[PDB]
């Protein structure tokens, strides 16, 4: 589902500052920029990606 | 963050069908019951589970 950055954080269980460093590391974004209320993600595309890194 | 199955459902992209199979699978839930806004799942449980499957 389409998230802001603080709530794909809040999804996950990781602190904001590891979704943009996962974003260094190629987690897509849906419409980029930054923290907070900006940057969006879908949710079954992070989810995908965090699967096939560590699964 | 606490989710009902449904909500559960849309974060991975799945059916809430294939959430209930999931269950079957092993995936844990917060508290139970079955479908809808009644049994409550953490999403970072859920992604964990998910993570941990085959990768």
């Amino acid at each position: 589902m389409n998230v802001n950055k603080k709530k794909l954080a809040e999804i996950f269980g990781c602190d904001v500052r590891t979704v943009t460093a996962w974003q260094s590391q190629g987690l897509p974004l849906v419409s980029g920029g930054g923290k907070g209320n900006e940057a969006v993600f879908d949710t079954a595309a992070a989810i995908s990606w965090y699967a096939e890194r560590d699964a």
